[PDB]
C-alpha cells in the first residue's frame, strides 16, 4: 500500500576541505520493480516521490549525515522493488549514502547502499540509478533488471571521446602522455609512456583535455586532473585530505623553500651530521614570510611543529628513536634489505661470480670483478657458502647500467650501478661482504673496513648502494608495482562488472582512493619538474626508467610465494604450512607477509564458491570475461601477448587473480609505503641522490675524506634543499588518514544481503586479529631480535593489520590510498 523509506545523505559542505531546502519538490525518487515488467521487459517504474521531512529520531547516524523520511505509493501491480531512480532538482550536489525500505518483518527490509555524489539532474544524460544490495552474477539477474544493469555499464564506459568534467562518471584508458609540459618549455618535454615497444607502460584513467600546441602527442595541462566523480573522495576533516598535500608541496611550499636558499637566508649545504639531526630537535630557522606562507595551508601545517615566526621542526624518525648512530652499522644496512622500506629486491646467489645479461658490445665485459678469495665468510669457503645457500645479493647492475651515462651527464648527479654481496651468518643475520661500483665505457670493488680512510670509502660505498635502492624503491617497488599496475584493474572493474556483481563487491574496497592519488601524482609527483624529478637521482629520466623495468613485470610473479621462489629466497616445500621454506628463516617481511597472504587466500577461497560452483560458471560469466579481457588487452595492453596471463577459465584461475589483486593493493603497498618516513626521515640512512663519484687519491676531495668524513658523506648525498622537500613528501605518504578503511573492514556492513558472504567476511576479520597477536609475539621473541629489531631497536610492525591514525609504522589499508 505505502512503503516507508529512510534516505541518508550528506550535504556538500560536510565533505569539503541548509537542510530544509531538501524538502518540497527538491529531490525525487522513483522505485523500480524487480519482478513486474512493462511490455518491453523492463521493470515498471513508480511515480516521482519527494522527501517529506527530516528524521532526527535516528540513532545510527554518523558525523555529517542527515536522514529524511519518504513514503512511496506502491500498489499490487508493481511487485517488489529492486532499484530506484533519483533526480536532484537543487543547484548543489549532495552525497547520497543509502535508502532503506521498511516492511512488516526485519527480513522484508530492503537496503540500497549508494555512496555516490548526485549532481543537478540537468547535468546527466541518463537518470542516476541505484540497485538494492542483492548480489547477482549476470545469468541470475532478475529479468526486469537485466537491461538496466547493462545500460548503467554502458553509461560508465562512455564513447572514448570528450573532455571529462567534474561530475562525469566515465572510466576509460589513456597513455602517460600528460607528464611533460612542452608548451611551457622545450626542456619539460617527456616521452609518452605506453603504447609502444620502446616504452611499454600500464594505462591510466582518461582525462580528455586534448593536445598541447607544440606536441600533438602530449596532453595539455589543467588545474584539475579529472577522476570519475565517486573516485574523488571527500573527507569530513581537512587534515585527512593527505592526497592534496603533494599538490601544495609542489606548487606553494617548494618555491618558498627555494626562495630562502636563493636569498642565502639559510646555509645552502649541511656541514655535519648534527645539522641534519637538528631538523627534528631544535628545527630549521627560516624567514618569517616563508613560515607565514607554509603554516596556514591545510595538511601541510600538520607536518611540522612551528613557533609561528622562524622554526620548522620535523618529527623524529623511528630509525633514530633509540640510537642516533645504529644506521651506520653494517648490520642495519643488511637488515633493512629484509625488514626495511624496500624488503623485496634481495636475491639468492647460486653461482659465483654473478654475471650480467647486458650486451657486451655496448657496455663491455660485465662479469663481476669481485673475487671469491677477497671475502670474509666467517670461515666458510665459497663452495660451502653456495651449497648451503648462504650467499645473497642486492643487484642493481643491469637495471642502472643502461642509464648511468645519461644520469652522470646531468649537472648535479653522479651515480654507479652497484652490486652488494651478502652472507647469511650462522646466527641468522645478514653480513655485507662486498660492494661493486660499476661505470660503463673506474669500476671498483670495496670491502668492509672499520678503520682509516678505507672505512669512509666503505661508508660512501653503502650510500651509492642505497641511492640505487631508493630510486628503485620509489619508482619500481612503490610507484610501478602498486599505484601504476593497479589502476588498469580499477578502470576495467567499473567498466565491465556491475555494482551487482559478486566480484565487483569483492574487489572494489581494495581500490579506494587509488585513481585519485594517482591523478594527483601525475600532476605534482611524477610530472616534469615535479617532486620526484626534483629530489631523486635520475631527474627527468625517473619515470622512463620505470618503463624499462615494466618490460619484465609479470602479473603472476606478484604473488608472494612466487616472488620468494623467483628471487631464490625460498624453495617449494609441501611439508610446510605455506608451501614454501624460507632460505632466510627470520625474514620479517616474508614471514609476516606469508601469514597475511594465507588469510586473504582463505577469504577468497570461501567467497568465490558462494557464486561459482564449477569452472563452467566462470567461463560463462560474460561480465567477468569482458572484464579480464579488457584489463589485459587494454589496461596492460603493451604486455598482452605474454604467455603468463591467466586465462580465467577455472575457479582456480579466478581465485588466483583476485588474491593477487587484493595482495598488491593492501599488504604489498603497505609494506613498501608506510616505512618511508620511519626509515628514510634521516636522509643519511636513505639518500635519494648522489652528486659525485668517489674522490681520486691526491685531490683535495680525498684529503677532505680523511679529515672530515661527515662532510665527505654530505657532499655526496642529497643536498639540503631537496632533502627538505623530500622529507615533507615522504612524511605525507607515510601517514594514515583517520578515515582509513583497513584490511578486514568495510565502509558499510550491508554491502551485500548474502548472510553467507557476511559470515565469511567476519571470519576473515577474526583471523587478522589472531595474526596480529602472532606477529606481536614474534617481535617479543628474543631469538628473533637480530632481524626484527636490529641495532636500531625498531620492531617490524609494518604488517600488523590494524593501526590508529597518523605516522604509525603499522597498519594495512584495504587499498592504495596514499
Ligand atoms: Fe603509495
Amino acid at each position: 500500500h505505502k512503503i516507508k523509506g529512510t534516505v541518508v545523505l550528506m550535504p556538500k559542505n560536510e565533505l569539503e576541505v541548509n537542510l530544509n531546502a531538501f524538502l518540497g519538490r527538491s529531490v525525487s525518487l522513483q522505485l523500480i520493480s524487480a519482478t513486474k515488467a512493462d511490455a518491453h521487459g523492463k521493470g515498471k517504474v513508480g511515480k516521482d516521490t519527494f522527501l517529506e521531512g527530516i528524521n532526527t529520531s535516528l540513532p545510527t547516524l554518523g558525523a555529517g549525515e542527515s536522514a529524511f523520511n519518504i513514503h512511496f505509493e506502491w500498489d499490487g501491480s508493481m511487485g517488489i522493488p529492486g532499484a530506484f531512480y533519483i533526480k536532484n532538482y537543487m543547484q548543489v550536489e549532495f552525497f547520497l549514502k543509502s535508502l532503506t525500505l521498511e516492511a512488516i518483518s526485519n527480513q522484508g527490509t530492503i537496503r540500497f547502499v549508494c555512496n555516490s555524489w548526485v549532481y543537478n539532474t540537468k547535468l546527466y544524460k541518463s537518470v542516476r540509478i541505484f540497485f538494492a544490495n542483492h548480489t547477482y552474477v549476470p545469468s541470475e539477474t532478475p529479468a526486469p533488471l537485466v537491461e538496466y544493469r547493462e545500460e548503467e555499464l554502458k553509461s560508465l564506459r562512455g564513447n572514448g571521446t570528450g573532455e571529462r568534467k567534474e561530475y562525469d562518471r566515465i572510466y576509460d584508458y589513456d597513455v602517460y602522455n600528460d607528464l611533460g609540459n612542452p608548451d611551457k618549455s622545450e626542456k619539460l618535454a617527456r616521452p609518452v609512456l605506453g603504447g609502444s615497444s620502446t616504452f611499454p607502460y600500464p594505462r591510466r584513467g582518461r582525462t580528455g583535455r586534448g593536445p598541447t600546441v607544440t606536441d600533438p602527442n602530449t596532453e595539455k595541462q589543467g588545474e584539475v586532473f579529472y577522476v570519475p566523480r565517486d573516485e574523488n573522495l571527500g573527507h569530513l576533516k581537512s587534515k585527512d585530505a593527505l592526497e592534496i598535500g603533494t599538490k601544495s608541496l609542489s606548487q606553494i611550499v617548494q618555491p618558498a623553500f627555494e626562495s630562502a636558499f636563493d636569498l642565502k637566508s639559510t646555509p645552502i649545504e649541511f656541514h655535519s651530521f648534527q645539522d641534519v639531526h637538528d631538523l627534528y630537535e631544535g628545527g630549521i630557522k627560516l624567514p618569517r614570510d616563508v613560515i607565514s606562507t607554509i603554516i596556514p595551508l591545510p595538511v601541510i601545517k600538520e607536518l611540522y611543529r612551528t613557533d609561528g615566526q622562524h622554526i620548522l621542526k620535523f618529527p623524529q624518525p623511528h630509525v633514530v628513536q633509540v640510537s642516533q648512530s645504529a644506521w651506520m652499522t653494517d648490520e642495519e644496512f643488511a637488515r633493512e634489505m629484509i625488514a626495511g622500506v624496500n624488503p623485496c629486491v634481495i636475491r639468492g646467489l647460486e653461482e659465483f661470480p654473478p654475471k650480467s645479461n647486458l650486451d657486451p658490445a655496448i657496455y663491455g665485459d660485465q662479469s663481476s670483478k669481485i673475487t671469491a678469495d677477497s671475502l670474509d665468510l666467517d670461515g666458510y669457503t665459497m663452495d660451502e657458502a653456495l651449497g648451503s645457500r648462504r650467499l645473497f645479493m642486492l643487484d642493481y647492475h643491469d637495471i642502472f647500467m643502461p642509464y648511468v651515462r645519461q644520469i652522470n651527464q646531468l649537472n648535479s648527479a653522479k651515480t654507479y650501478a652497484t652490486r652488494t654481496i651478502l652472507f647469511l651468518r650462522e646466527d641468522g643475520t645478514l653480513k655485507p661482504v662486498a660492494i661493486e661500483l660499476s661505470l660503463p665505457h673506474v669500476s671498483q670493488v670495496v670491502l668492509p673496513a672499520k678503520e682509516g680512510v678505507e672505512s669512509t670509502i666503505w661508508l660512501l660505498a653503502k650510500a651509492y648502494v642505497i641511492v640505487n635502492d631508493s630510486c628503485y624503491h620509489q619508482l619500481m617497488s612503490h610507484w610501478l608495482n602498486t599505484h601504476a599496475a593497479m589502476e588498469p584493474f580499477v578502470i576495467a572493474t567499473h567498466r565491465h562488472l556491475s555494482v551487482l556483481h559478486p566480484i565487483y563487491k569483492l574487489l572494489t574496497p581494495h581500490y579506494r582512493n587509488n585513481m585519485n592519488i594517482n591523478a594527483l601524482a601525475r600532476q605534482s609527483l611524477i610530472n616534469a619538474n615535479g617532486i620526484i624529478e626534483t629530489t631523486f637521482l635520475p631527474s627527468k629520466y625517473s619515470v622512463e626508467m620505470s618503463s624499462a623495468v615494466y618490460k619484465n613485470w609479470v602479473f603472476t610473479d606478484q604473488a608472494l610465494p612466487a616472488d620468494l621462489i623467483k628471487r631464490g629466497v625460498a624453495i617449494k616445500d609441501p611439508s610446510t604450512p605455506h608451501g614454501v621454506r624460507l632460505l632466510i628463516e627470520d625474514y620479517p617481511y616474508a614471514a609476516d607477509g606469508l601469514e597475511i597472504w594465507a588469510a586473504i587466500k582463505t577469504w577468497v577461497q570461501e567467497y568465490v564458491p558462494l557464486y561459482y560452483a564449477r569452472d563452467d560458471d566462470v567461463k560463462n560469466d560474460s561480465e567477468l570475461q569482458h572484464w579480464w579481457k579488457e584489463a589485459v588487452e587494454k589496461g596492460h595492453g603493451d604486455l598482452k601477448d605474454k604467455p603468463w596471463w591467466p586465462k580465467l577459465q577455472t575457479l582456480e584461475d579466478l581465485v588466483e587473480v583476485c588474491l593477487i589483486i587484493i595482495w598488491i593493493a593492501s599488504a604489498l603497498h603497505a609494506a613498501v609505503n608506510f616505512g618511508q618516513y620511519p626509515y628514510g626521515g634521516l636522509i643519511m640512512n636513505r639518500p635519494t641522490a648522489s652528486r659525485r663519484l668517489l674522490p681520486e687519491k691526491g685531490t683535495p676531495e680525498y684529503e677532505e675524506m680523511i679529515n672530515n668524513h661527515e662532510k665527505a658523506y654530505l657532499r655526496t648525498i642529497t643536498s639540503k634543499l631537496p632533502t627538505l622537500i623530500s622529507l615533507s613528501a615522504i612524511e605525507i605518504l607515510s601517514t594514515h588518514a583517520s578515515d582509513e578503511v583497513y584490511l578486514g573492514q568495510r565502509d558499510n556492513p550491508h554491502w551485500t544481503s548474502d548472510s553467507k558472504a557476511l559470515q565469511a567476511f567476519q571470519k576473515f576479520g577474526n583471523k587478522l586479529k589472531e595474526i596480529e597477536e602472532k606477529l606481536v609475539r614474534r617481535n617479543n621473541d628474543p631469538s628473533l631480535q637480530g632481524n626484527r629489531l636490529g641495532p636500531v631497536q625498531l620492531p617490524y610492525t609494518l604488517l600488523y593489520p590494524s593501526s590508529e591514525e597518523g605516522l604509525t609504522f603499522r597498519g594495512i589499508p584495504n587499498s592504495i590510498s596514499i
